[PDB]
């Protein structure tokens, strides 16, 4: 009974593009690039009340980050960047940008037919990772 319900559940990766290029934008380092780009990622998406649970596991690391929309909070990314993030609704998309050490990246989520969609962007480089249902 909102509409960030067709985000709630559990997702698994099926596909991704340029998402190396992506992470070297953004400063990670080659055995982690490496490591992280062989990761099949679930992603648990759920709510409850105003706060939203993104948890993403895999066999590289499992994160869980718990926002309320429009407000920042300090995130420690799978690379180990520590980031300002702040998570929004803009017209059905949720739109997450984190900001550390003067720069900046964009990560967008997006219900697609069946799937869901994540563009990263991290200067002119985007990468983009399909999710389907689980
Ligand atoms: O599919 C996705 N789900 C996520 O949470 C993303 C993963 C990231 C990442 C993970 C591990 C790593 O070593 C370096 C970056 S940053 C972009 C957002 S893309």
């Amino acid at each position: 009974s909102h509409m960030c319900d067709a985000f709630v559940g559990t997702w698994k990766l099926v596909s991704s593009e340029n998402f190396d290029d992506y992470m070297k934008e953004v400063g990670v380092g080659f055995a982690t690039r490496k490591v992280a780009g062989m990761a099949k990622p679930n992603m648990i998406i759920s709510v409850n009340g105003d706060v939203i649970t993104i948890k993403s596991e895999s066999t590289f690391k499992n994160t869980e980050i718990s926002f309320i929309l429009g407000q920042e909070f300090d995130e420690v990314t799978a690379d180990d960047r520590k980031v300002k993030s702040t998570i929004t609704l803009d017209g059905g998309v949720l739109v997450h940008v984190q900001k550390w050490d003067g720069k900046s990246t964009t990560i967008k989520r997006k219900r697609e037919d069946d799937k869901l969609v994540v563009e990263c962007v991290m200067k002119g480089v985007t990468s983009t990772r399909v999710y389907e249902r689980a």
